[PDB]
């Protein structure tokens, strides 16, 4: 295994085709995996998505060995705290890691807010914790049906911390709900002494907010020689197939190569004011946190959604369904294995160089 240099920015290069080392693991070899992200299974057919690498500029990303991990998680916790696309990027290390672990020797418990994948033989667990906004929220419980009015406590993390504490392996990431509505809801008292009123409050500023209340808790509650603490910057959204230069495409529903002319400029519509609060918040707390910074990189990666090969509601979008892609076509989510065992190569590739 070749570790890069210190000095590798991991984040910038270039995706390559590379099949015969991509994807780290397939569909099906991992039983784990939910019905969301198992595209496949759910009918597309294409699979090319797969086969893709990131090649930072400067360095190699290390060859993937599951062992080597499982080493340096041996007695060992990894959480992942956030949203949606943090459960899927768990769910991508999950597959990740469980690839070389035997039968029987391995089991997942979700408990709550709380997901636990354990493997027993190295007394490692890699773990995904329900924050959708990390600071407390109306919508804390997973599975809580969709509401309109997301409202957040900017100043309130305690009490989701304390799950956070212990923990050897920490990502955080925080977005996709930021982006349903121009400004954020922002609760004025606390909801567990029945204050009700809110005001709206603009996007970065409340991000900003939460940023600076989750940074103070780190540098409160974690020792940097314990725990690494990492924080995934923004999933990126394919909606509008225009905005790479597609506009007879839809949404990302017909897209099965990435973008590959890097001379081509485009935007898919990231909030990058949240990124740079994120980025600069990261940076400048006394606890180091890894930045990782999959956003642009991501955004080539028009054809690794779900799109209409997942589930709604609880079960399989139909045949039906599936047909109406303008309709039905979610092009947040992540096909697995496909982009978010990139994010995780990021994670390992730290990970073992430590
Ligand atoms: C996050 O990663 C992106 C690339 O994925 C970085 O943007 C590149 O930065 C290099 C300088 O290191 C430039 O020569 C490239 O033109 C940029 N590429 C693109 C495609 O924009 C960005 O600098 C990184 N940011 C941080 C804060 O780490
Ligand atoms: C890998 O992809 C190439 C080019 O698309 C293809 O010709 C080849 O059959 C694939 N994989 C192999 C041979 O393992
Ligand atoms: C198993 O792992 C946990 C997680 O850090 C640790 O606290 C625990 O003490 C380990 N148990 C043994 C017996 O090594
Ligand atoms: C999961 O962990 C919980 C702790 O709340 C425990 O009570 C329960 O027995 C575990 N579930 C399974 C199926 O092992
Ligand atoms: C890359 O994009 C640029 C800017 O749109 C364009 O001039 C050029 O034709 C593109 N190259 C291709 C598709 O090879
Ligand atoms: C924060 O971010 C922007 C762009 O990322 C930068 O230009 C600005 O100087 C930074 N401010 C602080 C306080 O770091
Ligand atoms: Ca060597
Ligand atoms: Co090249
Ligand atoms: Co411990």
């Amino acid at each position: 295994v070749e570790l890069p240099p210190e000095e590798c920015d991991l984040f910038t290069g270039e995706w390559v085709f590379d099949n015969e080392t991509h994807p780290l693991y397939k569909e099906d070899q991992c039983e784990f995996l939910t019905a969301q992200v198992t595209c496949m299974r759910n009918g597309r057919r294409d699979s090319l998505y797969q086969n893709w690498r990131w090649q930072p500029r400067d360095c190699s990303l290390p060859k993937f060995k599951a062992k080597l991990l499982l080493e340096k998680l041996r007695n060992k916790r990894m959480m992942f705290v956030g949203d949606s696309l943090n459960r899927n990027q768990w769910e991508s290390m999950v597959c990740l890691v469980q690839s070389v672990v035997p039968p029987g020797r391995k089991s997942l418990n979700k408990t709550g807010s709380l997901s636990v994948f354990r493997v027993e033989d190295y007394n490692a667990t890699v773990e995904f914790y329900w924050a959708p906004f990390l600071v407390e929220s109306n919508s804390d419980d997973p599975n809580m049906h969709s509401i309109l009015n997301r409202i957040i406590m900017p100043e309130s993390i305690e009490k989701h911390g304390v799950n956070w504490k212990g923990v050897d392996f920490l990502v955080f990431n925080t977005y996709i709900w930021w982006m349903n509505t121009f400004a954020m809801k922002v609760l004025r008292g606390s909801f567990d002494k029945g204050d009700t009123e809110y005001e709206e409050i603009e996007r970065p500023v409340a991000y900003r907010r939460v940023m600076r209340t989750w940074g103070d808790w780190v540098e409160r509650n974690i020792d940097p020689l314990r725990t690494t603490v990492f924080f995934a910057s923004m999933s990126p959204l394919h909606i509008k197939s225009l905005d790479w230069e597609n506009p007879d495409g839809i949404k990302c529903a017909l897209e099965t190569t990435p973008i590959l002319n890097m001379s081509m400029p485009f935007s898919v519509g990231t909030d990058y004011r949240l990124f740079s609060v994120a980025e600069n918040v990261t940076h400048s707390l006394n606890v180091p946190v890894y930045f990782l910074n999959i956003t642009k990189l991501s955004e080539y990666r028009k054809d690794a959604h779900t799109s209409v090969h997942t589930i709604r509601q609880g079960k399989m979008l139909t045949p039906e369904q599936q047909a109406d892609p303008n309709t039905y076509a979610d092009c947040i989510h992540w096909c697995l294995p496909g982009l978010p065992d990139t994010w995780n190569e990021f994670l390992y590739t730290r990970i073992i160089s430590r």
